[PDB]
């Protein structure tokens, strides 16, 4: 969809696109009225020269002040493009990295930037057309001579920046085998990143070679390996980009999941006779040694994005900021909505808000520190909040995926609150995650006292049957049955029978 700030932008842009049509014209007309003058003077080589000149001077004056104003105009819109609607995208990328509401399609921005740069480049060819007359007809008091060096300088500035800013990291660095784990890369593993130049110029095609490096205190300095450089070209929406598939890492030899490193891409550009200094970098990355540090890092990733939107601040954990539950809550939800077709209801999100902050009402302004989140172990438990939860995710994703599809999983529910269930017909059941087991456990629940069996870990799930079998042989020496009706009142057959062989 289009915001109304975007209206103003695609607007601003066509108004400039329009002034370059007018200047386009003015230039043509004045060039002619100056050729008549040249001819009349090379023909008399008496008055319609003394005047023709008083006139040409008034053209120059107008044309030149027309350009000054046109530039003042491009200065404006570029700032609304770059500093506003681009920063906007960059932050929306940040957030879509950690499973947030996506849509970071560089198209709208590419046309706006492409359009603006196309203008600026015609405007440079206008100012050049001026120094053409600064040469065919000049005189003392020549407006051109004392304004064209000026304008040239000015417009070149504008492009130089627009150009630089148009250089981004389209798709952040990420191992193809850990798609959901971007910005966290294991040394020795091969990944794929990708840059894009939002000044889609067909002339530039194939003309740009990008060179990605890596770091250039006390931290571990690494070094990328393989096809270290790539040439930028228009292959796939014919946009200027270079993808670096098959890149590996290693460590320059001779904490860790809290250590950030930046990757830099670079290439110079020479066009219409100019040297441009192009270079962009990726969102801070945590490099790991073993796939065990996978979570503890992905944690840092999330914590960084969720908070600061600063792209260059590796020493983020030099003093990690705080983070009201609200934000955290949302972020957590995403992980589910990202992979699955569901996140966390404010219900499961509460028995979980407390599962962290403990007892209390309304967990909103409730500040959570980095430590708290995962740097610290749960009250009784022998592990941390995050650590525990990461498998609860991987569990849902890998095992019991389409199984969690239609809810079916209360997942998070205070063992206590799990009592008011002391309502339905004896036999109805839940589906929770063991709060005690670090490697993820999916159990179940049934004065008709209540009873939740021993959780079942991943190795076991090697479940639509544990819910169709489990007899719990009885005391009346009768291998009883698996308590029916999912929480609602759904007899475990229309809910469970489908996925059954």
């Amino acid at each position: 969809v289009v915001t109304e700030k975007q209206q103003m932008l695609e607007q601003h842009l066509q108004d400039v696109r329009k002034r370059v049509q007018d200047l386009e014209q003015k230039m043509k007309v004045v060039e002619n009225l100056q050729d008549d003058f040249d001819f009349n003077y090379k023909t008399l080589k008496m008055q319609q020269l003394e005047q023709m000149l008083t006139a040409l001077d008034q053209m120059r004056r107008s044309i030149v002040s027309e350009l000054a104003g046109l530039l003042s105009a491009m200065e404006y819109v570029q700032k609304t493009l770059t500093d506003e609607e681009l920063a906007d995208w960059k932050r929306r990328q940040q957030i879509a990295c950690i499973g947030g509401p996506p849509n970071i399609c560089l198209d709208r921005l590419e046309n706006w930037i492409t359009s603006l740069a196309e203008s600026q480049l015609q405007t440079r060819q206008q100012i050049k057309k001026l120094e053409e007359l600064q040469q065919k007809v000049s005189y003392k008091g020549d407006p051109i001579v004392q304004h064209r060096p000026m304008l040239e300088e000015r417009i070149v500035e504008l492009f130089r920046n627009l150009m630089k800013s148009a250089f981004v990291v389209e798709r952040q660095p990420c191992m193809p085998m850990h798609p959901d784990r971007p910005l966290v890369i294991k040394t020795g593993v091969q990944f794929t990143t990708k840059v894009r130049l939002l000044v889609k110029f067909p002339e530039l095609n194939y003309q740009l070679k990008i060179k990605v490096c890596i770091d250039k205190r006390g931290s571990r300095k690494f070094n990328i390996l393989g096809t270290n450089t790539k040439v930028m070209n228009m292959e796939e929406n014919g946009s200027l980009s270079a993808e670096f598939k098959h890149l590996t890492l290693r460590e320059q030899r001779c904490i860790v999941t809290e250590e950030l490193h930046l990757i830099t891409f670079e290439t110079e550009v020479y066009h219409q006779g100019l040297k441009i200094d192009l270079e962009t970098h990726s969102l801070p990355v945590v490099v790991i040694s073993n796939i065990c540090q996978m979570p503890n890092a992905w944690a840092s990733i999330l914590w960084y994005n969720m908070l600061t939107n600063n792209p260059k601040n590796v020493n983020f954990f030099t003093k990690p900021p705080i983070g009201t539950w609200d934000q955290v809550a949302e972020v957590l939800s995403w992980q589910f909505s990202s992979t699955t077709k569901r996140g966390l209801s404010i219900e499961q999100l509460t028995t979980l808000a407390e599962k962290l902050l403990g007892p209390g009402v309304n967990y909103s302004g409730c500040q959570i520190t980095w430590a708290k989140f995962c740097k610290e172990n749960m009250a009784g438990k022998g592990f941390s909040f995050w650590v525990w939860l990461d498998n609860i995710i991987d569990l849902v994703k890998k095992y019991i995926l389409a199984l969690w599809n239609e809810g079916y999983i209360m997942g998070f529910i205070s063992k206590e609150r799990e009592r008011a269930i002391s309502t339905k017909p004896p036999g109805t059941f839940l589906l929770r995650f063991s709060e005690s087991s670090k490697e993820g456990g999916v159990t179940f629940t049934w004065k008709t006292q209540i009873q939740s069996v021993e959780p079942y870990t991943k190795q076991q799930l090697n479940f639509a049957e544990i819910i169709m079998g489990y007899k719990i042989m009885d005391a009346t020496n009768i291998l009883v049955s698996p308590l029916v009706y999912l929480y609602p009142d759904i007899p475990k057959e229309e809910a469970f029978g489908k996925y059954c062989r």
